[PDB]
């Protein structure tokens, strides 16, 4: 189950969003919830795609060396409430609640997340072969689940310096532009990847975070591979905002490596590893619960919290404003007279619970 | 002393070259020996300083964590022969001379290296500036060519500290300066921890020598790699290949220098490495600086024997003039003149006797 405590899929997030939306529709708007997409951008394997499954929760990207991510994947999470189907399914969480449709598959649905993985490696392959060309044709995917918000992530190719295989002379700029189509979006996270293991100045998801972002108000710079720095080199400095200094901080995680993936070792050990790592490393132990995927998850949760929290001012006025109106209004008599009492009464009392379920935030 | 066997200052490429040098001056012909510089070249921190510290074989050049080259450091290697230290290889026949000290000697290899930190700081601080002003070593010694090296500072993509908005453009052009010459062996570092498609130094290497025909990639921080990948398919030549081809090696790491841990100490620690590496232990002779300063010995030797050709021609053709001059002689002026014109004729057969041998 997609359900992770702390995260984009905590049942409390869930369970606001769906009393919100039962207010709305008793006081009679559609939904105005505008959830930002999240975004992953880094220098090609810097442990973007690894970074995106971490925070859905379940494996189902692309992951290795060389070029991987060769098209972007957009991801809807949509949250719908509720055996032989799962006949030789190799996904031990396979359910009949959670499945992916790609809108280039109409009707097939992928119980078992492996498939997913497998089908984005095929469609990627179809339309830009197998000599590392990149294409800006998304891949995309629906992921259905009641776990899940109503959100968008997007995985990029990695930007590069040096043209491989069919990559034509300016697939620098080609591939700049591809992801600043996703990022210049003001409703966008941007989760800028960086590899611990090259000098942070390197960075071309801080580069081009900057320049789409320059105040730092939707940029998170996530640290890779801190696991692999050369022994007595440590990230703190960066953490400690004396170095390309962030509103929202930075998050160093340690990820699946090669082996790891060559050995299929499952997510939940890979996050006891990480635990692990930060908890005994002299330079980490210190404030260690700032380290790992799972305060990045916590990181996007407030986020997600303050996005959902920002619509409540303009609700909590439009409650009282129709609220005095009705109250107004409502000062032997004719059917209409009788009815009208009636009526007015009921929105009363619907926005006075509306108001109640406000108030309890 | 500087001399090492096999790479850029081998003593028997030192007496080759100076053999040649005393014919041409004594016979009268041009030296055509053109000798390519070494320029180092890639992304901050990719560990260029130290690849070009070990190809002169003594440690003289700022390293560590952050910014650390902040000026060209243009070396010339300059042969001579000869007449309170911390230096254990200090010796009268070898010093440092920097230009904008003139006349002061560093025979300690330490207070070289403390004066390219001083200098750096005096003309660009200590909050990351950068400047194109070049300091000028000239370091002078026995067993070693005329010859010039130059580090540069990193490429990056985000100013730091004092640096101005545009610094990738201004390091980009001054690297250009350097190897836009196509009299310049290109080493283009990348750190083998990073995808190659990443690497600076071969995006710049490619902008001027894009048939990569004088370009050697080098492969640093081996030694730091994920567990079982390895830089095997690179060596292969079945990702981005090179005519001259990759060299892995494992400088020392932060807290080698931190330790201050000696150069022989950490070449015996990179053959160690390699020797006893899954992936490299049967390419091992492939592997670390003593194979890149032996591609560029090669180079060297290579640039060398290409000229002999022309040089034989040039040398019989001026023989065949004074022996058709001598033949001409066949009064006490006249036989001073035939002992001139046979003095001559004796030198050129010396000369193209001694070229022959090469
Ligand atoms: N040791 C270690 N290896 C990591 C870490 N994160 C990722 N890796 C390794 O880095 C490689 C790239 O992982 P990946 O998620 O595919 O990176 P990427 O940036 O998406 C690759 P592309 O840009 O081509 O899509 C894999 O070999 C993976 O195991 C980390 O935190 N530690
Ligand atoms: N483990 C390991 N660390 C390396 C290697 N080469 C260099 N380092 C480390 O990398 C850092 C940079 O080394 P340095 O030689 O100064 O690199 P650079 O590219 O010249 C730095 P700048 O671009 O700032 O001048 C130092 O901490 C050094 O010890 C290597 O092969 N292995
Ligand atoms: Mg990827
Ligand atoms: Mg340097």
């Amino acid at each position: 189950t997609l359900a992770q405590p702390g995260g984009i899929s905590d049942p409390n997030l869930i369970k606001l969003v769906n009393k919100l939306q039962d207010v709305f529709t008793t006081v009679g708007v559609n939904n105005p919830i505008d959830l930002p997409q999240i975004v992953v951008v880094g220098s090609q394997s810097s442990g973007a795609s690894s970074v995106l499954e971490n925070i859905v929760g379940r494996d189902f990207l692309p992951r290795g060396q060389g070029i991987v991510t060769r098209r972007p994947l957009v991801l809807q999470l949509i949250n719908r409430q509720s055996d032989e189907r799962l006949a030789d399914s190799t996904d031990k969480a396979a359910n009949l609640d959670e499945w992916g449709e790609f809108l280039h598959l109409p009707g097939q649905k992928f119980y078992d997340f492996n498939k997913i993985r497998d089908e984005i490696n095929r469609e990627t392959e179809a339309k830009v072969g197998r000599n590392a060309g990149i294409s800006p044709a998304p891949i995309n995917l629906r992921i259905y689940s009641p776990h899940v918000l109503n959100l968008t992530l997007v995985d990029l190719p990695g930007l590069t310096r040096v043209p491989v295989g069919d990559q034509p002379r300016d697939i620098e700029r080609q591939i700049r532009d591809m992801i600043l189509k996703y990022i210049q979006k003001p409703n966008a996270i941007i989760l800028a990847v960086t590899a611990a293991n090259v000098d942070l100045a390197n960075s071309d998801g801080l580069k081009l975070a900057r320049e789409v972002d320059p105040e730092g108000q939707r940029t998170i710079g996530v640290l890779t591979k801190v696991d692999l720095m050369d022994e007595g080199t440590d990230v703190v400095d960066i953490l400690a905002g004396r170095i390309i200094p962030l509103r929202l901080g930075y998050v160093p995680v340690v990820n699946r490596g090669q082996r790891d993936i060559d050995n299929k070792k499952p997510i939940t050990a890979a996050l006891e590893a990480e635990k692990a790592f930060f908890e005994n490393h002299k330079a980490y132990r210190n404030k260690s619960a700032y380290c790992g995927t799972p305060y990045l998850a916590r990181k996007l949760n407030l986020i997600l919290m303050m996005h959902i929290k920002q619509t409540l001012p303009d609700i909590k006025q439009r409650i009282s404003s129709s609220l005095q109106k009705y109250q107004q209004e409502l000062e032997a008599e004719s059917d209409y007279t009788v009815r009208r009492r009636k009526e007015c009464q009921q929105m009363v009392e619907s926005l006075q619970r509306a108001a109640e379920i406000v108030s309890q935030v």
